[PDB]
Order: C-alpha cells, then sequence, then structure tokens
C-alpha cells in the first residue's frame, strides 16, 4: 500500500447525465474508484430502426462522463465479460504514460484490470479503447469512447480571477458511424461485431460517416428526451468527439464561456455563436439561459444535423424577455402598396 | 410603442460591398430597419456556365451584410414575395431566443414578418433560413444565408487597449453547393427548387461539395470583379460560411489582427498565415498592405480553391517595397559548374 | 550591392531532422542564403509498396525546415533541373508580396532563380510550389510543401514573459494524397506525372485522400525510424499541412505550450490533448517528456492514422514513474464473486 491516501467510490450514471460531485472542494487529493464494464452488443441507432454492431463502456453510446478534481488519483477497473468476442483496454487523453493506459490494460474475454493515473491536467478529455492497429479506429467509432473532466479544486473561473459555477451540466458525446450498404442502398445487419468488420472498415475509409449521432442514436435528445433548464440557470455542455471533427451551436443562444480546446488553464472565450470540437478531444460550454422556449444544440454541418441525426433539444422553462426579441408584426399579407425589387 | 428610440432605415448594398456605417459612434441606440426579400431564381455558379436553382435573401449570394452597433435593436421585415414557390425564415446567430428568430417568421409566399433582437453580442455572426427539419441544410446550400456585424460603440480594439479603424470592409460569403450529376457526370438542370430537391439531398447526404464559391459564383471576385485597395490601407475581411469549415488565406499576405471565432469580445490573433471559419460562423481579418499587386484570397483547400471555385482577388495599386522581397536573379539557365544533387 | 549585411549558408537536412541553429541570439540580422532543388521522381508511399509520382523540394516529403530569426533576410535559390518535366515555383507564407514569392520564381527545366524575403513575421509557415491554376493543389498534393520557422530573436516565450527552450526539434509534414484506382480498387501506376494527372484530378475533386502520411510515407517515422527522446527533454514538434486540416495528437502525453495556428506573437495554450493544424499552416507544440517508453503521433482522425497512413512513434528512454501511472493490478480471471451488469 504505498499510496495512503482516502478512497472513493463512484457510482456512474449514463449520459447525458453525470454523476454527483463537488464544483470547488477543500477535501484534499483522494483515491477515486470507478468500474467499466465492456459490452458489446446490437444497438439502435436511427428513427427508421437502423441497427449495427456496437462496442461500448457500461452499455452507453458515449460512454459514462468521469469527475475528478487536480491531484486526484483516478483507479479505473475496465471488466471485459466472458460473453464478449474481442480483447479491449482503455486510453485516457488526461493520463501520462503507456499510451494514455492502453499499453497496460488490454484484456480479453474473462478478464479485468486495475490502472491508476495521476490527473495532473485540468480540463475535459476523451477516453477510448485502443487495442492496436486497425482495431483502434474501428472499436471507437463502434461506440467506445467517453470523456473524464478533471476540475480545478477551486472549481471554473473566468480567466480572468472571477468564478465560475454551473446550475446544471450535460454531456453530449458526438458519435461518427459508418454502417454497410448493400448494392440497393439500404443498411446491412450482422449477426456479431467480427462479421460486420470488412464491410464497416470499406466505409470507413471513404471517411464519410452514414450517421452522426449524439447519446448514441438520431432523435436520443428530442421529443421526451430533451435537455431540461430554467431561465437563469448556467448550464454547462460538455461535447466529445473521438474520431471526427464537430461545430457545436445552441440555436437561439450562444456559448458564454468556451473552452473548445478543452483545457481549463486555459481562458475560456466569450459570447461566441459556434465553436469547434477537434476529433480526438472534449470541450466546454457555459451559457445562462435568457429566455424560455426550445433549443436546438447542433453541429453545425447543417446536413449532418438535420438528416444525419446530430440534433438535440433543450426545453426551457420560464417568462419570455420581449426586450432582447419580440415579433414585431405576426406574419401578415404583403401590402397592396408594396414595392419588394 | 413600448419602444422609444430613434428609428433609423438602412438601404442593403450586394455583397462584397457594405453600407454605408460609422465605425465608433457616440450616438445612442437606435431601432435599425433592415428588409430582406426572398427570391428564389435559377441562377450561374461557374466558369462553364452550370446553372442551379436559388433561394436567396436580397438576390444575392451571400445575402447582404448588415452592419449595427452594441445595444442596438434590428427590426427586420422579411418578405416572401407570392412568386416563390415554399415558405421561408430567418435565424440570427447574433440574436437571443425563438432559434434565432426562426421561431417567429415562417412566413409563406404573399407574406410578410417584423421581427425585432437587441443586439447584446459584439462580433460577425451569420443569419440563415431554417424551415424546419431536412429543409433548414437545403435553404442553407441553396443559398439562404448572409451575416451581421455587431460593433462595439466605440469601434474595434486589439485586445490591450488600442483602438483598430479599417479603411475599407469586404464582406467574402463562402457557399458550399450540391449539384447533382447524370451517368455521364454532366451537371443536371431543373425548372424549380422543388423539382430539384430529392436528386440535391442525395448528393448532399455525402458530404461533398461540387463547387465552393465567394459571391455566388466561380471567378465572381476575380477578373473586373477583383478587390481594389491600396498599399497602407487597413481592410477588414468579414468571412462567412453557415454550413462547412473554411480556412481563409491571402496570398501574399497575412492575418495582421484576426477573431476567427469572430467575436470581438475576445482579442485578435496576429500575424496569422491562415485561419479557421467553423461552418455556421463568421470570422473577420485585419490587414494593412504592404506591397502592390495581385493577391489571391482563398480556402487553403487548394483543391476547393483552384478547381471548385473559391478564389478572389485583391488589386492592390501603390510601389514596389524592394526591402521586403526581391528578385535578386531572374529567371536563368542552371551555371555549367553547378552540382545539384 | 544596396544591402550591406553578413551572409550565412545554410546547408539543409532531410525531416524530421533540422539544420544546426540557434534558438536566442545576439548576431544582428543577416542574409541566410538556402539552395532548394526540384526533383521529380516516382516515391513508395505505403507499407504494400504503392508507388506514385511525387514531385519534391529536395528530394523529400515534406520539403526541409529552414531555421531563422525576425529580421534575417532569406535569399533562396530554387533550381529546377533539366531532367524535370514541368515548370515550378516557390510560395513563402512567411513573406511579404508577390503570392509569396510564386508570383517572382517562375522557372522551366534548366533554369534556377534567387529571391529575397525579409522574415518580419515570427512563427512556423507553409512554404509550397503555385504555378498557377489547377497546377497549384495539384504540385502541393504531389509532394511540393514545406515549412520555415522564424523564431523571435529571443528564442520562444511562454506569452508570459518566461523564456521556454527546447532540448530536441522535429519537423513532421503531413501530406494528403490522392492515388488513382482500376476497376477493381488497386492503384495504379503511370510512367510520368503528366501521365498521371488526369485520372489523379478526379480523385482530387472528391476531396477525400486514399492516403496520409508523415515524412512522405506510411510508416516512415514508425518502426527503426522511430523518433528519440529522454524523459525530461522539452522537445518541440512542428507539424504542417498545406492543403488539408490536421487533428495532431502524442499518444500518452500532452502538448504542455501548443501554437495551433503556429504564430509565436501569439501566448501558446497549455495542457492540449489534441490541437488543429488548418490546411495552409504550420504549427508547434513543445512537450516535457515523463515517461519512457513508446508515443504514437497521429493526427486524431483514427481511421486516417491506423489505416491511411497516418501514425510516427517516439521512443523514449528513462525510469517509470508510478506516481503518474500504474498497472494496480494485471490482467486476471473476473472474480467468481462479481456482478458486472
Ligand atoms: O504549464 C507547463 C507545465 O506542465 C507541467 C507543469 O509544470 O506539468 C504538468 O504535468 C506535470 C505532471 O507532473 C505537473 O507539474 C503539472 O502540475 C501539470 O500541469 C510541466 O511538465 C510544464 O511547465
Ligand atoms: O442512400 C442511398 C439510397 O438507399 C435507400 C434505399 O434504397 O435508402 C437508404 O438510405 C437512406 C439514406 O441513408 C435511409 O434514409 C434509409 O434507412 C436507407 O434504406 C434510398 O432510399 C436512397 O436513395
Ligand atoms: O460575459 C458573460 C456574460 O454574457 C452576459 C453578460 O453579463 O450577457 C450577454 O448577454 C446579456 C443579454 O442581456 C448581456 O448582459 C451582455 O451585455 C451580453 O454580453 C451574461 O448572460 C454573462 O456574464
Ligand atoms: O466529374 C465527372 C466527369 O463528368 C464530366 C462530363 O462527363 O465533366 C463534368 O464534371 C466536371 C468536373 O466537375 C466539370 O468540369 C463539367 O462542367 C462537367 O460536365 C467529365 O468531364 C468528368 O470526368
Ligand atoms: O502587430 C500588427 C502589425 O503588423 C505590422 C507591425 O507594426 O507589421 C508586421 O509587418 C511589418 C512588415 O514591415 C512590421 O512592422 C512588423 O515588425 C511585423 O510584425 C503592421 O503592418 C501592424 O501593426
Ligand atoms: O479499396 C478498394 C478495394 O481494392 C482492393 C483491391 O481490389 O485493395 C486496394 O485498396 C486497398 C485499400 O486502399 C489497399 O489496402 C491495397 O494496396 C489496394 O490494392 C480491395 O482489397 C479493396 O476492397
Ligand atoms: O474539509 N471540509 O470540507
Ligand atoms: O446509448 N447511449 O446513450
Ligand atoms: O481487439 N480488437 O478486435
Ligand atoms: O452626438 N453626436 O455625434
Ligand atoms: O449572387 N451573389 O453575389
Ligand atoms: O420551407 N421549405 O421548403
Ligand atoms: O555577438 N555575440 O554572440
Ligand atoms: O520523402 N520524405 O521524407
Ligand atoms: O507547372 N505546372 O505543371
Ligand atoms: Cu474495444
Ligand atoms: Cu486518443
Ligand atoms: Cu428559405
Ligand atoms: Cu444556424
Ligand atoms: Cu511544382
Ligand atoms: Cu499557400
Amino acid at each position: 500500500d504505498d499510496l495512503k491516501l482516502p478512497r472513493q467510490r463512484v457510482d456512474l450514471v449514463a449520459p447525458p447525465f453525470v454523476h454527483v460531485h463537488e464544483q470547488a472542494t477543500k477535501q484534499g487529493p483522494k483515491i477515486m474508484e470507478f468500474k467499466l464494464v465492456v459490452q458489446e452488443k446490437k444497438m439502435v441507432i436511427d428513427e427508421k430502426g437502423t441497427t449495427f454492431q456496437a462496442m461500448t463502456f457500461n452499455g452507453s453510446m458515449p460512454g459514462p462522463l468521469m469527475v475528478v478534481h487536480e491531484g486526484d488519483y483516478v483507479e479505473v477497473t475496465l471488466v471485459n465479460p466472458a460473453t464478449n468476442t474481442m480483447p479491449h483496454n482503455i486510453d485516457f487523453h488526461s493520463a501520462t504514460g503507456a499510451l494514455g493506459g492502453g499499453a497496460l490494460t488490454l484484456i480479453n474475454p474473462g478478464e479485468q484490470v486495475v490502472l491508476r493515473w495521476k490527473a495532473t491536467r485540468t480540463g475535459v478529455f476523451v477516453y477510448h479503447c485502443a487495442p492496436g492497429g486497425p482495431m483502434i479506429p474501428w472499436h471507437v467509432v463502434s461506440g467506445m469512447n467517453g470523456a473524464v473532466m478533471v476540475l480545478p479544486r477551486d472549481g471554473l473561473n473566468d480567466g480572468h480571477g472571477h468564478s465560475l459555477r454551473y446550475d446544471r451540466i450535460y454531456y453530449i458525446g458526438e458519435q461518427d458511424l459508418y454502417v454497410p450498404r448493400d448494392e440497393k442502398g439500404n443498411f446491412k445487419s450482422y449477426d456479431s461485431p467480427g462479421e460486420a468488420y470488412s464491410d464497416t472498415e470499406e466505409v470507413m475509409r471513404k471517411l464519410t460517416p452514414t450517421h452522426v449521432v449524439f447519446n448514441g442514436k438520431a432523435g436520443a435528445l428530442t421529443g421526451k428526451n430533451a435537455l431540461n433548464a430554467n431561465v437563469g440557470e448556467n448550464v454547462l455542455i460538455v461535447h466529445s468527439q473521438a474520431n471526427r471533427d464537430s461545430r457545436p451551436h445552441l440555436i437561439g443562444g450562444h456559448g458564454d464561456y468556451v473552452w473548445e480546446t478543452g483545457k481549463f488553464s486555459n481562458a475560456p472565450e466569450t459570447g461566441l455563436e459556434t465553436w469547434f470540437i477537434r476529433g480526438g478531444s472534449a470541450g466546454a460550454a457555459l451559457y445562462k439561459f435568457l429566455q424560455p422556449g426550445i433549443y436546438a444544440y447542433v453541429t453545425h454541418n447543417l446536413i449532418e444535423a438535420a438528416n444525419l441525426g446530430a440534433t438535440a433539444h433543450f426545453k426551457v422553462e420560464g417568462k419570455w424577455n420581449d426586450d432582447l426579441m419580440t415579433q414585431v408584426k405576426a406574419p401578415a399579407d404583403i401590402p397592396t402598396g408594396s414595392t419588394n425589387e
């Protein structure tokens, strides 16, 4: 027992929600204990019911958000149940050494491993499976990616000496999928990940996804699963993309404070319309809602947003502010005396 | 009449030019009145005369640049003449609430609407049509996008307490187009936007444009339509892309001051070679010309620049500075005594 | 002889290595003399032995890194030997005027030219061939690109008044290639660049590379050609991409200090996981190695990294730090008493 710190077990929750944590803490460093269980399974990824052979951490795309503080140690038990068919591992972009931990975590079905990494770098970071060679992109675009947030012990700040505090946090994992089609253009189904591989790799090589989804499927965060907020709340939106660039935008809002490269040692940018998540990274945006109603959260390649699945909704309760925006005149016939050339 | 401010009607001009405005102002907030008239029409988009079924604000791709100051109110009359075939609306990324105004501006052919939004956020911002669902990307990549600039009341600054003033301003709207081809590879023509839709959507889904153009067509800002400047002038170049990333570069120049995310509350970066406009945003670059001659302004995917249409020219008058650059020896035969291995 | 400064001849070296230079200097400005010889040749670009008709500066993809200091003059002799088939030129993004020098350097086979440019802007910058029209992207994606670094005379700094010094420097040139395929999907071979052009241009137009390589071929910087370092060394990694965006990531490390837009007048960002090189630019990252072993340096589109060629290796000598990372428990059977749902 060389490392003599208190230990705290964390129970992960499914995205887009985040496990209970403190923003600012006066506790000293701890060993924060997390468990991730690999689950290979067929999953529905669009509104027409298209399936595909997914590979996940903890049964979700993305994998769950892990939250710790600068100077904590993160002790992760990775489990690969014997019902799975492939070896798996984990690479933390937050970690230092051994390919992020991938070189110390390769486990066959039936095995588990325990990795500890010190959280020396603040920000939001990707974690993903990376077995080796061509298996790396395949496992990641099959769903094996998530994120970790390493908060400063004093919480977030605006880079100019003022504390920032969120009222709510959501984790939006964006996934690019490469689903094979038959000669007629219909999506193909397979009985195992291994059976899907060869055809999937051919799609992957052309670098054009068939689907781009939030929380694992088209429409996952719309309708009854819209994200809730209230006028006045400061909401932190963490966005990850393990393989491909994204350009987040909150339709009808802004990013008040945006860390687009995702690292809290850098001052955020202010008042952004659209920001940029480079493939292989996580970023974060804070916004204080000023108006009630529906907001669409998109990647602002609108073809991807509307036609390949990458739209979420916020439903925001409160009172409308006519000073910020108003309909002066409702739709009406163009007046006869008008000249509109 | 709740809002008791002076009203000023603005007459928009066609890009790449910009309507008359003040950089710094000591006037108080005003209600700035703008009129935008939707025009569906066939347009020529390349040097071989390829046509396509465009949808525009005010008859241009991009739509005109609107310029106001922080704290002004922007009252926009959107008109959809009965000669048009589709409903249209407008979403201002500069605005707060109702999907940027899209949820308050949906108008059928024969109708108009009046929206007012308060200009609370400084920078350059996209505006675009967004009717709903798959119509959103289709209307935007058919040409229904422009930009608005919200200046600080004191004008631009370098983020370090020094005023910046431009001598000239140009607005470069970049448009990604998705023109269907027949089995031989020739571009297809249609008699209406509705007829073009199904084939266009198939091209859109593969996320590879057929054309990437400035000011609505290949070659629009070359030859007799090159952009004018003079040695010593500080020129502000506003660049928008409503759907797809761009990487602007001034060949033979630099960006002296660049707001690549486009928001004046953030200090600009200095001395850039190439900058990055994320899809769904506008950015701005200031450059003081130091040499006369032709400059090419490109997106620095050179395939897009040279082969898909995305090159503009500046023609700059003045005297050559041999200290910054000189041809020491003109092209000449390689000397016989040379060894060139 | 108007310009009366000392002259220093520099001998370029092949990437990823860099010619001898000083970081900080107290010498005054000099005329720094460089020679670049165009070489058209067939080159191997992947591990299956695929060839293609390359065009290079000095026989390498990328062309060599040139290093000077702010206020130096750079006098470049460009040579186009009579064994070559095409005209060539050079455009320095570091330079001011005449399309970066391209308008003053067009040379036929059998000719040479001498251009001088003043190094007024600090940072890392692309240089590339740009003959005119469609020849510009073709020459660049055929291999005719490199970089120049213009250091501040006091060396690098952290933008907050502290000097930064590297122990080692590597130049990673990333190249997107567009190799034609036959009806069966096999890569086509040609006897000259001219013969390859028409088919190559068709691939280029679809904006999807067949290969994305570091130092001119898949696997170039892996195995016996891995990049060396030691625990404790501060290594500067210069990364260029003349045509297409890249997202560099050091697997198992970070960017301690990153200039992603590549210009030293801007403070670096700290503690990045992944950074972004916009097409048509160079950037630079400093990292101090903390752990020994193998590191993969990738573009973090992992399909490009693993399947299209864009992976380099570092081999780092030193002692493992179990405080930063440790394998708490090696792979072992999942305990019988476990519940893993
Ligand atoms: O800010 C640059 C800095 O990163 C350093 C901090 O000094 O270290 C980072 O990783 C180290 C891992 O132990 C920690 O010192 C530090 O707390 C963390 O941000 C250096 O390697 C370098 O100056
Ligand atoms: O996309 C090509 C082509 O395939 C068809 C079926 O023949 O539809 C498929 O592709 C669509 C777009 O991805 C999906 O909407 C659908 O689930 C799928 O069957 C054609 O409709 C289409 O043109
Ligand atoms: O700088 C962050 C800031 O944005 C705020 C300003 O306090 O508001 C922005 O939008 C508001 C709309 O009324 C205005 O207060 C402000 O002038 C504008 O930049 C907050 O919501 C937040 O601190
Ligand atoms: O691009 C495919 C193929 O189509 C042809 C006509 O058969 O040319 C078309 O496509 C060209 C590239 O976009 C355009 O230059 C032209 O206007 C269009 O007819 C072939 O020439 C080409 O290989
Ligand atoms: O920082 C903005 C600045 O760039 C300027 C410097 O004053 O010039 C750059 O290019 C000039 C070329 O002579 C040099 O003055 C300078 O050393 C270099 O960074 C201006 O044109 C402008 O303020
Ligand atoms: O990529 C299409 C198709 O072509 C084949 C040969 O028929 O392989 C070629 O393409 C591969 C992927 O780029 C390369 O690995 C190889 O060098 C090349 O011959 C098929 O194997 C493949 O499905
Ligand atoms: O140690 N107190 O939270
Ligand atoms: O399946 N993912 O939320
Ligand atoms: O572990 N790879 O299939
Ligand atoms: O109020 N004067 O410009
Ligand atoms: O048609 N647009 O300039
Ligand atoms: O309004 N949409 O076609
Ligand atoms: O002038 N001395 O290095
Ligand atoms: O061939 N290039 O290193
Ligand atoms: O110089 N162009 O082939
Ligand atoms: Cu895996
Ligand atoms: Cu990774
Ligand atoms: Cu419209
Ligand atoms: Cu938008
Ligand atoms: Cu050339
Ligand atoms: Cu260039």
